[PDB]
């Protein structure tokens, strides 16, 4: 171990060890004539406001040995998230931080990966075109030859993110609640929270459904990438971690759902989640519609509203996609859905 690579574990093993337990907050609704109660893992309620605390802790480990100096330049592509965890801990550290970004980027998320004094390298993909991803993945490649030292974690294929989900977020939620949820509903992106998730829950609660959740034009397990207006859900490419036998089964939300459940759950109980666990929201009341003997699911919670506040939540932002911020209206895109406190 060089000097760097010694103190960058050592970092890495205090936050987890300081890392807060996430709390699940009891939620109940009525679907098609059955009462269901939901299980919010709210993921936000952590030091860097998203699941990808974990993640990037994990990757952060993981690129720790290849660090001789102090030289490094840590370099990854983000929707956001994982950018706001991985500027963060590496300003803790001292590392430079290089954040590759587009414009779809929640304007909230992005103020965050500044303040944390990393360079943004934006990608000039014009919004609705379907490449964004490839070629942010693109651009890291060009900046890994173009800068010594540099290092990318890389997400996408890095077992680490896999890795992390498997022997800590999922033996929480286990550990919580595993006597309990008959089902958990987890987003995707690069498919790492849930095939870590899956790995955990198949081997210790094999009965437990697990059921991914994606967004229309999401390409995770196969098809053809579409537009989309949310951020975090879905990808433009197949999940290197997982594929469809690894899940039970697999919902595709609309996103006018996803957009919906952020609002009327926020009306009906004061809880602001992010833009992809109203999708999990709206996936699991699909679900949960098909399902009669489905009573109680966890529904795995990226991240919290206050995330979306110029987006999902922002009355300009949605008028362009012929929505209001009317909790009434929008219950009828969720067939009349009603959430309460358990
Ligand atoms: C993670 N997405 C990101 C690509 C990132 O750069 O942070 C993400 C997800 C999906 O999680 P995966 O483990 O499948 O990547 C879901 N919801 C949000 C908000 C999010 O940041």
């Amino acid at each position: 171990l060089s000097t760097t690579a010694a103190e960058v574990l050592e970092h890495v093993d205090a936050a987890v060890a300081a890392y807060p337990e996430v709390p699940i907050a009891r939620v109940r609704v009525e679907v098609a004539g059955i009462p269901r109660t939901l299980l919010l893992k709210l993921e936000g309620r952590s030091p860097w406001r998203s699941i990808k605390g974990r993640t990037a802790l994990g990757l952060v480990r993981s690129i720790a040995p290849r660090m001789a100096s102090r030289d490094v330049t840590v370099v990854e592509s983000t929707s956001g998230n994982l950018g706001v965890a991985l500027s963060a801990i590496c300003r803790d550290l001292g590392l430079p931080f290089v954040a590759v970004v587009d414009l779809k980027q929640s304007p909230v998320i992005q103020a965050a990966i500044e303040a944390n004094g990393a360079r943004l390298e934006v990608v000039r993909t014009p919004a609705a075109a379907t490449t964004h991803l490839l070629d942010r993945l693109d651009r890291v490649r060009k900046l890994v030859a173009e800068i010594p030292g540099a290092v990318w974690p890389n997400q996408y294929e890095n077992d680490a993110n896999r890795h992390v989900h498997e022997t800590w977020t999922a033996p929480e939620i286990d550990r919580q609640v595993g006597g309990e949820a008959q089902a958990v509903f987890v987003a995707v992106s690069t498919g790492g929270t849930l095939a870590g998730l899956a790995a955990h829950f198949r081997r210790a609660r094999p009965a437990t459904r697990l059921v991914a959740v994606d967004v229309e034009g999401s390409t995770v397990f196969g098809g053809v990438p579409g537009g989309r207006v949310l951020t975090g859900i879905g990808a433009s490419r197949r999940s290197t971690f997982l594929t469809r036998a690894e899940c039970d089964d697999l919902v595709y939300v609309r996103e006018a759902a996803a957009i919906a459940a952020c609002h009327v759950l926020r009306a009906d109980t004061g809880i602001a989640v992010g833009g992809s666990s109203g999708a999990v929201v709206a996936g699991a009341l699909d679900h949960l519609a098909a399902h009669p003997g489905l009573t109680t699911a966890v529904c795995v919670c990226a991240d919290l509203g206050e995330n979306y506040a110029r987006t999902v939540y922002d009355p300009d932002w949605l008028a362009p996609l012929r929505l209001t911020d009317d909790p009434g209206l929008l219950r009828s895109r969720l067939r009349g859905a009603r959430f309460h406190h358990a």
